[PDB]
DNA sequence: CCACCG
DNA sequence: CAGGAGAAG
């Protein structure tokens, strides 16, 4: 689950409960079971996301940190209600109505208002790619200023100092759409090049948030074995930068 | 380069 | 049941 996924979800918490009164709060963490009364009667105000890092802000100037990393997830119920699952429950926050229960995911914290800028994830991330008020040049501007131009692309698009909400998928994704293998630099790009990836970086996922819920659909990410929609080669499965990576040796140089 | 499910 | 699927030491 990337930017986009985590957005969708928080966006689900928000219709389940921003603005309804908690009338029950658990955390499986003893370090967090200090919360569960002082937030009773308070609410969530907004869910706001950083990339995959997602904020659940409460009335009363609290904010849960959650991060799902490979593994967490979170589901929507009716209150009282909870499906059999295997996965282990850390967080619920129910209301009158609905509850939401954050399953698996081991990175939970709750953050007092200066650890919004402070905490180590959210003090290094980058702009996130999902936020409106980024544009296309400002991208330009970011893989071409000193601090990024001669990173290669393999690992930069996943780090999330460049930008929030990237993960291997949208790399993989981004990566074909541009004609592009994750050996490069943007220094290294010309003007045509720089200007497609620095929409590709912003547009796949944007794309991915609106309609993965014409309509997104992935090009080469688990389609090794199968002829590329462009060229016809056929897309391999590799690893780059420790992860598995996929692409086509047809149209991406 | 710690942390559910062929 | 070792190893595959976001990020930091
Ligand atoms: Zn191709």
């Amino acid at each position: 689950p990337e930017g986009p996924e985590i957005r969708r979800a928080a966006d689900n918490l928000e219709a389940a409960i921003k603005g309804k009164p908690l009338t029950d709060v658990w955390f499986a963490f003893p370090q967090l079971k200090t919360y569960q009364s002082q937030l009773i009667g308070q609410h969530v105000t907004h869910v706001e996301t950083r990339g995959k890092a997602l904020l659940t802000h409460f009335s009363n100037d609290l904010t849960l940190y959650s991060h799902n990393q490979l593994y967490g997830v979170w589901r929507v119920v009716d209150t009282g209600e909870e499906p059999q699952t295997t996965r282990v429950l850390r967080v619920k926050l129910q209301t009158a109505d609905k509850t939401i229960l954050l399953y698996s995911a081991s990175d939970i914290e709750m953050l007092r208002p200066e650890q919004l800028t402070t905490h180590p994830f959210l003090q290094r991330v980058g702009p996130d790619v999902l936020d409106p008020n980024l544009t296309p040049e400002v991208v330009k501007e970011r893989l071409l200023s000193p601090r990024f131009r001669n990173r290669q692309f393999a690992g930069l698009l996943l780090d999330q100092a460049f930008l929030a909400g990237l993960g291997n998928y949208l790399r993989v994704e981004i990566l074909w759409q541009v004609g592009l293998t994750g050996n490069h630099k943007a220094k290294d790009l010309n003007a045509a090049q720089l200007d497609a990836l620095a929409h590709a970086l912003l547009e796949i996922p944007r794309f991915s948030y609106a309609t993965r819920g014409a309509l997104f659909r992935f090009k080469v990410f688990h389609r090794d074995g199968e002829p590329c929609e462009r060229c016809g080669s056929i897309i391999e499965k590799t690893t780059l930068s420790s992860r598995p990576f996929y692409w086509c040796p047809g149209c991406q140089h």
